[PDB]
């Protein structure tokens, strides 16, 4: 009684002689109800379709079918490709019908049936809850979900859409040497780390805890493609600088080591009060500073020092702990000073511990340097490890797993979680393979060389919490804000211009806005939170199983009201986007020697005296490591384009227009703040703008590279 | 009966044919009187013949006889017969009973075509002028009346004259107006030294002015970014090329002595509040005063009065400059603050700001900028004021006042001489290619075609003979005070300086060997108040070569022996030591002015979006640089050679000796103290080891010769 038209979009990319002549998709429509007269599904209705036309790299296939007038609104597509090759199509339509064509949005690359048989299944822009699923769904979007999950064996195969979590055991490669063995990430005690992509290699045989290494790394388909020598730059790059979430408040004083006394030496910090009042007694005390909150502190002493014995064992590179000391001074910006490097007990020797300050003398002005060139070294690797590696690659992508796990793509938080999470599983295997891999370019070029992505790990199971990762908490955790309901975003900070902050907490409510406006669109009130099986299947996963390691403790979320959701997406997105756009060049990234002043030798030390440019270049990284780490810095910004589930809402829409509108406002803000002689971090002679976090020249929605 | 003496002079290498076919007339001049009348013994000689060459020497021989009763040889006549000059070495005569008498000459002789006049040598004995064997008293007069020549006429090459005249000869009104420059010398508002007369036309354009040549006479025998780091920028205060300037700071606030009816408010800048903030955690400011912590250089005062004007130069510009040092406890010196200020001129008021190390971008490009111009005024006084005018322009006048004052025999006269070498060649070269209009100086230095003037400013204002030696010198900055128990009897306030340090060595070693050597010759106070030749030499420097200063009270007395020790170690020292520590890279110009000053909205963004473009700007450019450096780029040492009239008396010799070993001594001690940690202004992690006053090689000429 109905005559449609199925149009079928598909986009060019570059057994097929015997492809199925004029037969290459078979696509049949669901119906969104249930036969009234027996509560069973309806029988899809369907024909093949054929190639129709050929524009510019898009290829149009045509199918022509008849459906009758009670066979009730289509809310679902299914797809069969019949033949050798697999095929990406864009998008389906489905005109002929007097409300006008509907659209499917396809977006997906479907396999042949000669490698998955079982058909693909496409739903209409409209989403659900699981509870309000049209009748004629239901099933269906259960039957999706079961076969995303996969049934956790076997090898994964480049045509598979299978999610599931797996162990970081596939970064060393035992078969081509033992020197190239690394332990496992995950699944310990002593290596705690969030779950990665099951790809199902077979284990090695030289290492039986290895997974074997490949040339190819499975996705699921769909998921393939010299400043710092002022101290008053290298002060305003831990607030504007590309690593901006390591700088904290000094709260207790003196600065007192946890570490094993027994182990590791006396504890206390050489940073004394007569050091640092030689230095600012001209604007306070240290008490005072204490006090009125002037004193911050970047300090890697406790989490570096247990490895410093291990990475010394290598050529080419060592360690210390180090703490590096800052004053808040009267123009609002950071004024070095003072860096501490101390090397534990080792070797029959006893603790070696230095305080490095700014110096009028030339002596005391080289060693400054050099110790800067270390400490850069550790912010280096602690910014690519674990402000970059760590918090937005490697935790995300449990996230990602999950949301294809147990989120139908018909669900909201699916539809609205989906962007921010494009490319990163690519990425992270890309990393797996030629990043954070034995004898790959972080292991090769950075201070702590194979124990490199073990210090991540560390990171991970001492400090990572997913309660902290909200900018708010982030800042809070690191004492530079209290909550404060008059000032600014609720928050007052004790550093007032603080670029990556002040930007950042613009980016962080409006995302928070349009969160909001979102959940509630579809979650009115805290019973639809707590009876969404899908969600609560979905968070539930995220802790027990992507970040197993730390499924009891204490600091997860609930789940049980619209605001508790609201909390947890806000976060997530924050860091695919705004986290991962301020931790994305002049900095070593290792020293290759100790400091002159490290148990010298007579003759050693006048070698340093003679020519400390030579001493310099020794410990800088040789052009080749730079070269390496430079060479190796390999879509649409946040806010510009409408997902088009959210272009079918209306309410949705107006939602992300408004989202659109405050980043572009908030774009003219830090325009603005750029301009401002007031703010000294990012406006001054020489001193390039912060522009990190500004939306439209851009803030990326998704970890992209 | 008569005596066979065999004469033999030495001339080091005109047309060919005269060369070899003319030689030498050699007559010998008793030191007596005909003992029965009085009256002077004829000569007795005879013509030379080719005797010898090699090495680039041809060798001169003469045979005569002489009466047994010709009494001991005083002199030596020579009469060139080539038509060309000839310089002789030396002349030995042979065959007496008691052995050789070695003459030495040292001298260009001039063709007898030039001057027929015979040319007189005296032995190496040396003599006051009450002295003077009977037989050479008249001889010993009329040399030194040849050597002043009348005061009249064009100096030509040949020439051996030494008389005064102003400096009326670099400008070139003959070419420009614009190139017309002041007289320096004989005027209040010019006060200067006088340099070596020369005698050519003067302009009929500019009848003040004598005419530019491309020759300038001489008597002929005188003719042959790392302050980018604060710490080195402070360093070199102590330790590098003008140590000469950096003083204690005795009054606070600072405060100028100018007129405040044309030059603005007097009181600095820089308060107390200020230097506080840097140095607290140390002491207070009024602690830092009374413990002798706070240092300054200090050029507001002289540059201030030429602001204005210079700025009317296109491609430079000035301020009045203060620099402040914090000295600390490890006895390095901390810079504090740059003061810049503009005197009131346009109808404008005086611009005033401070600058300091600084703890934000803009403030510390600010102060880079800053060190930029303080720097080339630094710069600018080293080169006009330390360099050119205490070493090179004050030091000719005493050169031509010994020529004609002193007898070659004259013990003080052969004191002096090496000292003087060299000196007034370098100083023509100055006046034609230096310090001339349009010349290195004016083309590459802040105050352009004022250079000179400064260094007269300088001259007139600060200039005392009283001051000049070393010890005078730190106790006048306030870097010293006497102190009987301290090394060298002063008490430095700096102890770690290290000009300072190795100068009072030199200093003491200098003082010590002039101090043995006036002793030998002046017993008492009445030989030196009788030595009418060493009274008209002291009169000469006062009125005539340092007429201008004629009047002031601080002109050493010359009355006693150790009045003369005073005088001579003061000019042996400056020759010497005080050329070599500022001779032997910064900024000579600042071509555009602050940011800060009456900055606008456009001038002030690019300056914020591109400071580096200002630094350039504001660099001299590279022909600027390229003229200097290659300018900068251009004989035996002190204690290294000795004199042939030292040589010949055995205490004098000895003497020598023994200044020789000290400073032997000095240059062991120096090694030692580039070596110790604990003198962290020569030693040092990139710090080159501090060695321009180092005995035997970067050297110490004896005499100030380039
Ligand atoms: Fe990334
Ligand atoms: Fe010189």
């Amino acid at each position: 009684s109905v005559s449609v038209k199925a149009t079928v979009t598909v986009k060019l990319t570059v057994d097929d002689v015997s492809d199925w002549l004029g037969k290459t998709l078979l696509l049949e429509v669901v119906s969104s109800e249930v036969d009234p007269k027996t509560g069973l599904e309806k029988k899809p209705i369907g024909a093949y379709a054929h190639r129709a036309a050929e524009k510019d790299g898009e290829v149009t296939y045509e199918s022509d079918f008849v459906i009758p007038d009670d066979f009730g609104e289509i809310g679902a597509v299914l797809v069969q490709n019949e033949h050798h090759k697999e095929m990406y199509l864009r998008y389906i339509v489905l005109d002929g019908f007097p409300n006008g064509p509907i659209e499917f949005n396809c977006s997906s690359w479907v396999a042949s049936k000669f490698d998955d048989p079982q058909k693909r299944v496409f739903f209409t822009n409209k989403s659900y809850l699981p509870l309000e699923t049209p009748s004629g769904l239901k099933e269906i979007r259960e039957k999706e979900l079961v076969t995303l999950r996969g049934n956790g064996q076997g090898e994964r195969k480049s045509y598979d859409r299978i999610y599931d979590y797996d162990v970081y055991d596939d970064l060393g490669d035992p078969d081509s040497s033992p020197e190239l063995t690394r332990p496992v990430l995950g699944g310990s005690k002593q290596y705690p780390y969030p779950r990665r992509c099951r790809t199902g290699r077979p284990m090695s045989k030289i290492d039986p805890k290895a997974e074997t290494r490949s040339s190819t790394v499975y996705v699921p388909r769909d998921e393939a493609f010299f400043s710092w020598f002022r101290d008053e730059e290298f002060s305003r790059q831990t607030l504007a600088g590309l690593n901006p979430y390591s700088i904290q408040l000094v709260k207790e004083w003196p600065l007192k080591s946890t570490l094993d006394p027994k182990i590791y030496g006396p504890p206390e910090s050489a940073i004394t009060t007569e050091i640092v009042e030689r230095e600012i007694k001209g604007f306070m005390t240290v008490d005072e500073a204490l006090k009125q909150k002037k004193l911050f502190i970047i300090d890697y002493h406790d989490i570096l020092l247990p490895y410093v014995s291990e990475v010394r064992q290598i050529k080419g590179t060592t360690l210390y702990g180090s703490r590096a000391l800052f004053f808040l001074g009267p123009d609002n910006t950071l004024k070095p000073l003072a860096i501490e490097l101390v090397r534990p007990p080792m070797d029959g020797k006893p603790q070696w511990k230095q305080v490095f300050t700014p110096s009028w003398e030339a002596t005391g002005s080289w060693l400054w340097k050099l110790a800067k060139t270390h400490f850069l070294a550790h912010d280096a690797g602690y910014h690519q490890l674990v402000s970059h590696w760590l918090r937005t690659h490697c935790v995300t992508e449990p996230y990602i797993i999950a949301t294809n796990r147990q989120l139908s793509a018909m669900h909201p938080i699916y539809r609205l979680l989906h962007p921010h999470f494009r490319y990163t599983m690519e990425i992270n295997a890309l990393a797996r393979e030629a990043l954070i891999n034995a004898d790959g370019i972080i292991e090769s070029a950075f201070t702590p060389g194979k124990y490199s992505t073990e210090i991540s790990s560390a990171a991970y199971g001492l400090q990572w919490r997913f309660d902290t990762q909200g900018l708010p908490a982030d800042l809070i955790s690191r004492g530079i804000a209290v909550e404060d309901p008059s000032s600014p975003h609720g928050l007052k900070l004790a550093i007032p211009d603080y670029p990556f902050a002040n930007d950042g907490l613009l980016l962080w409510d409006a995302i928070k806005e349009w969160v909001t406006d979102y959940v509630n669109f579809f979650y009115k009130d805290a019973s639809m939170v707590k009876s969404d099986a899908e969600l609560q299947a979905w968070w539930t996963e995220i802790r027990t199983r992507g970040h197993e390691d730390k499924k009891d403790e204490t600091w997860w979320p609930d789940l049980k009201t619209p605001q508790d959701l609201i909390g947890i997406v806000t976060t997530m997105v924050w860091v695919t986007s705004g986290h991962h756009a301020a931790v994305n060049p002049n900095r070593p990234t290792i020293a290759r020697t100790n400091l002159p002043s490290e148990d010298p030798t007579e003759e050693g030390w006048r070698r340093f005296l003679h020519k400390p440019e030579n001493e310099l270049l020794a410990c800088l990284p040789t052009q080749l490591q730079a070269a390496k780490v430079l060479t190796v810095l390999d879509e649409e910004y946040l806010g510009e384009h409408l997902e088009p589930a959210w272009g079918a809402d209306p309410l949705i829409k107006a939602a992300f227009e408004r989202f659109s509108g405050r980043l572009k406002e908030i774009e003219g803000i830090i325009d603005a703040r750029n301009e401002d002689k007031n703010l000294k971090n990012r406006h001054g002679a020489g001193v390039v703008p912060y522009e990190l976090l500004k939306p439209f020249s851009g803030v990326p929605y998704s970890i992209s590279i």
